């Protein structure tokens, strides 16, 4: 269902970031005057990644959730592909970490929304496979959505597990690194690492070369959250970071976790985090 002549319907504005496969631009929907995001891919240089580009479009087109970046369509224009998506003016959760530590209400609120996205994807038999703070995007008013579906996996009636080596090493589950038959529980491990990332600012082993962590993650005991954090947050992380995937809770189960129930609050409060970043960035030299 590829479409054509995107500039009849959309206006391309300035670059707002680097994405997977290409650059992302702000844009305007000329029908509504709402702002959109436009990922532009040069298909002439897209030798090999073409399969992942195709997967991103396919997965996006099949999702309809408030917790997954909305998809407006894909348009061909010369050698370039325009992937038109929901605009999220708060940028990534990773960027919002830069000014300093989050508090546990912020951590819980963000994790809750990520969990609602994972619950949706997993119920659709989709596995994100690159869960990390960089792929968690916020609206300017604090709504949270999962993004970047280029390496997402799809389970079917004839394929009940995946085994592809994909993801970002520090966040990868041990069974993904070993390329065992795995499923949505791999996302739950990555969620645990992301919880540490949100709490401490960086995932475990962040100082090391990624090739080193590829042997450390299966070799070592799972990471734990160290430092002055509430018992339920430490236990949330521990529950996610089990070497045995079948012992990890589902996203649905984690939405009932004491840490989430006690600490998550209205998403609109996350606007404070966006304002904190704007202030920080404006002062930055
Ligand atoms: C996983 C990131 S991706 O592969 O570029 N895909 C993607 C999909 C949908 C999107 C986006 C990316 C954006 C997207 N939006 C965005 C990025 C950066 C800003 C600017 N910041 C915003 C926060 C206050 C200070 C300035 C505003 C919006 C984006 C682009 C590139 C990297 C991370 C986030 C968006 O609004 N919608």
């Amino acid at each position: 269902n590829l479409k054509a002549d995107p500039e009849e319907l959309f206006t391309k504005l300035e670059k707002i970031g680097k994405g997977s496969f290409g650059e992302v631009f702000k844009g305007i929907d000329n029908r509504t005057q709402k702002v959109v995001a436009i990922k532009i891919i040069d298909l002439e240089e897209a030798e090999d990644e073409i399969e992942d580009i195709q997967q991103e479009i396919t997965v996006l087109s099949q999702c309809d959730s408030p917790y997954v970046t909305k998809y407006y369509g894909s348009y061909l224009k010369d050698t370039k592909l325009w992937i038109i998506m929901e605009y999220l003016g708060g940028g990534s959760a990773l960027d919002l970490l830069e000014p300093g530590p989050l508090d546990e209400t912020q951590i819980a609120t963000i994790l809750r929304e990520i969990l609602k996205g994972l619950d949706y994807l997993h119920s659709e038999k989709k596995i994100h496979r690159d869960i990390k703070a960089a792929n968690v995007l916020l609206s300017e008013h604090g709504e949270v959505k999962l993004a970047d579906f280029g390496v997402a996996g799809q389970l079917t009636d004839t394929q009940i597990k995946r085994n592809t080596f994909v993801g970002t090493p520090f966040w990868m589950a041990p069974e993904v690194i070993k390329q065992s038959a795995y499923d949505s529980k791999a996302d739950i491990w990555s969620l645990g690492i992301t919880a540490i990332e949100l709490a401490r600012g960086e995932p475990p082993h962040s100082e090391l070369h990624p090739m080193k962590v590829l042997f450390l993650i299966p070799k070592n005991n799972p990471p734990t959250l160290e430092g002055n954090y509430s018992k339920p947050l430490k236990e949330f992380v521990e529950a996610c970071l089990n070497k045995e995937p079948s012992f990890r809770p589902t996203a649905k189960e984690l939405l009932k976790h004491k840490f989430i129930l006690r600490n998550a609050k209205k998403t609109s409060y996350l606007t404070e985090l966006i304002d904190r970043y704007k202030r920080w960035k404006a002062e930055q030299s």
